[PDB]
RNA sequence: GGUACGUACC
RNA sequence: GGUACGUACC
């Protein structure tokens, strides 16, 4: 079941229900999205009563809160009064957007469907004038030039133009912002955090931001908030695998001449040998870019030793040498690749590797944060009859390190725990991604009992539905304060708790305290923000409307400077810098998948097993990949990644990350 | 592929 | 503005 509110929800949802844009501040495990459907379902009844065209549209920054609005919230209350539809870019509809606005009265879909429609780009269109109420589901998400702020930049542009035509009436949607911080926007002072929460403000069109007062009791016994734990580890260990990591990559860099001006396994090492990886390669010079790519892969081994297991490091290598045995390796089905230093580098480790493996295998120098998660995990997990809990981390690699971590000692498995990873869906890490579907069914496992420990990245942060946890931990992860409450909001079972296990020499204890300081100004800027006087927040917000609407002019100024001709440039291998392709040999599939055309070009290349296959090709005179095979209409095409050349001109020599960057159109 | 946001480091 | 890690949307 029956459509009702709560004291404190009603508190916060009475302005909206009078018909004001408002910003609606809820706690996780507030029903937030349950205020949404009363407000619908209010608006579009009191349409019917004044005989008027009533609409709602409901925009989500994930597709699959778009299936869980309407399961959980929307169609039990709505769908046997009025047409309501669950929309998005995976569901490959066969009605066009301009109809789905005819036929339905509530439409929750991505932000992006609808902006599809407003831009068409390909030409009765839709309008925001269409709808009659805009939510805005996750609404600190409409700032700077997300999908959010877009569609709030028309409807403010829309708002400028109804005056110029009252003076010489077009009609503009009721507007309601849900989150449950709005943020800080990185400010360091409360002037900065006032300002941001402002322009939250400004870019919602808010006439005011809402909160619980006169029912904060209520609410705080709604929602009950987590123990807070910090769980230090000062690593005052002995590292015998950071010693001799470290004397390989000496070694290495006295080969090269390659010399730093940073401490290895740190982060300016990392930029340091990227750069010097990028310069060797466009100057030519095949030993200092080999050796620089290798010193990387031996930098990430102590940051992972750092942070996870040295036998994560030891792999880490281990795989790497072994792809170098692969591709270097002159196999059968193929029409001296192994240079000095690559027989240099590859002798190195093999001479090295004995020592490394059976130091790996002493627990005794491995990593203090682990035991510090396992103490915590251990003394919680043991805690209740039926516990559930989530590790957050930085890395995809950390992830699936931990779960393995977790399995390979049976005193978890002997305690209950039954772990499993959760990360992202993209294609843009060095880890393999799992893909939404695979991100459900363990989601579902969780919520069943099958799961009990999730190892997530920021993926499980936000949003998504996840069942109550008994512990959360953030292991050596620091973000914002938006991120630590949504973390924080996951820890809401009876006697829950929320750990930061961390280094004291990472700094991540000192960052989790400037974002205790950003909430704390949050919540005294959003108060300030309410207590200001109607003429002073009005004209505030009309400044900071004005300028953002200035904002997207001078990047659209921007990108109109940059808006070629093919075969003005070659492709040179990046390792041996051979002769490879012209730019008239290049077309591309569906403009997005470049292809090479050249008749004789099998020749200059060899393929190897390891998006279409799983076959690379690889230099024939070197063994550097280029890219992959694929299967386009029948016809075996080679696939080559912009990353793995030199592009050379004619009137220069430089590299590129994405084939957009390059100032050359290219045929279909 | 394209784009966006978050964080750290320059 | 750049590099990397992370996430998302089309
Ligand atoms: N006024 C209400 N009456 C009954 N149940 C409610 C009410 N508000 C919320 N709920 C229930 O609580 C749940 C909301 O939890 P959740 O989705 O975690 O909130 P939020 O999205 O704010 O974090 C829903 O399953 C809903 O059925
Ligand atoms: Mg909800
Ligand atoms: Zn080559």
């Amino acid at each position: 079941g029956d459509l009702t509110l709560r004291d404190y929800q009603m508190e916060v949802a009475k302005p909206a229900l009078n018909g004001e844009n408002i910003i609606i501040c809820l706690p996780t495990g507030s029903g937030k999205t349950r205020v949404a459907v009363y407000i619908t379902k209010d608006h579009l009844d009191k349409k019917r009563k004044a005989s008027e065209q009533g609409k709602v549209i409901v925009l989500v920054n994930k597709v699959p809160l778009v299936e869980q609005h309407l399961r959980k919230e929307f169609n039990p209350f709505l769908k046997h009064w009025y047409q309501v539809i669950g929309l998005s870019g995976d569901s490959e509809l066969k009605i066009s957007f301009p109809e789905v606005v005819k036929r339905y009265d509530v439409i929750i879909c991505t932000a992006q469907i609808l902006e599809n429609s407003l831009l068409n780009a390909t030409e009765e269109s839709v309008r925001l004038s269409d709808f009659s109420l805009i939510i805005i589901d996750q609404c600190h998400h409409t700032q700077k030039e997300g999908v959010y702020n877009n569609i709030m930049r028309r409807y403010l542009k829309e708002k400028i133009k109804n005056r110029k035509q009252a003076k010489e009436l077009i009609p503009q949607p009721q507007i309601l912002g849900l989150t449950a911080s709005p943020g800080v926007g990185g400010a360091r002072s409360n002037s900065k955090a006032e300002e941001h929460i402002l322009k939250i403000c400004a870019n919602l069109d808010a006439c005011r931001i809402m909160t619980v007062k006169e029912h904060a009791s209520q609410l705080k016994n709604q929602v009950k908030e987590p123990f807070k734990k910090t769980v230090i580890a000062d690593d005052k260990r002995r590292d015998p695998f950071r010693e001799r990591i470290i004397e390989i990559m000496q070694d290495i860099q006295k080969y090269c001449q390659l010399y730093p001006k940073s401490e290895f396994g740190s982060q300016p090492y990392e930029q340091w040998v990227i750069r010097e990886e990028r310069r060797a390669a466009k100057e030519e010079k095949r030993k200092e870019r080999v050796c620089a790519e290798h010193l990387k892969k031996y930098n990430d081994a102590l940051q992972i030793n750092d942070t996870i297991r040295m036998v994560d490091a030891y792999n880490h290598l281990n795989n790497f040498y072994k792809e170098l045995k692969r591709r270097k390796t002159a196999e059968s089905d193929d029409d001296s690749k192994q240079d000095e230093t690559d027989e240099f580098l590859m002798r190195l480790f093999h001479a090295k590797k004995k020592q490394l493996k059976e130091l790996a295998r002493k627990p005794e120098y491995d990593n203090e944060k682990l035991m510090k998660l396992r103490n915590t995990l251990m003394e919680e997990f043991t805690k209740t009859e039926e516990p559930r809990g989530i590790i957050f981390t930085k890395t995809r690699q950390s992830a699936l390190a931990l779960y393995h971590w977790i399995m390979d000692n049976p005193k978890f498995e002997e305690v209950g725990i039954k772990a499993h990873f959760l990360i992202g869906a993209g294609h843009n890490s060095e880890t393999k991604p799992m893909t939404q579907n695979e991100q459900r069914e363990v989601i579902d496992k969780f919520r069943g009992g099958s799961i009990n420990l999730l190892i997530a990245t920021t993926v499980a942060e936000e949003g998504l539905d996840i069942k109550e946890c008994n512990i959360v931990i953030r292991y050596g992860l620091v973000t914002n304060e938006i991120a630590m409450v949504q973390a924080r909001g996951r820890a809401r079972a009876d006697e829950s708790t929320y750990a930061l296990v961390a280094s004291s020499g990472s700094g991540a204890v000192e960052r989790e305290d400037v974002n205790i300081f950003r909430e704390n100004m949050m919540y005294k800027a959003i108060r300030r923000v309410q207590e200001m006087p109607p003429e002073e927040y009005l004209n505030k917000i009309q400044d900071f409307q004005l300028q953002s609407i200035v904002e997207k002019q001078m990047k659209a100024k921007r990108d109109q400077r940059k808006t070629k001709n093919p075969s003005l440039i070659t492709f040179l291998c990046k390792n041996c810098h051979k002769l490879i392709c012209s730019g008239e040999d290049i077309q591309v599939i569906e403009n997005m998948h470049h292809v090479s055309v050249k008749k004789d070009f099998q020749h200059l290349y060899h393929k190897r097993e390891n998006y279409q296959t799983n076959v690379e090709i690889i230099c024939k005179d070197c063994g550097q990949v280029w890219g992959n095979m694929m299967v386009y209409r029948g016809l075996d095409l080679p696939c080559l990644k912009i990353r793995n050349f030199v592009v050379a001109f004619e009137d220069t020599k430089e590299i590129f990350k994405k084939w957009g960057e390059l100032p050359i159109i290219f045929p279909d």
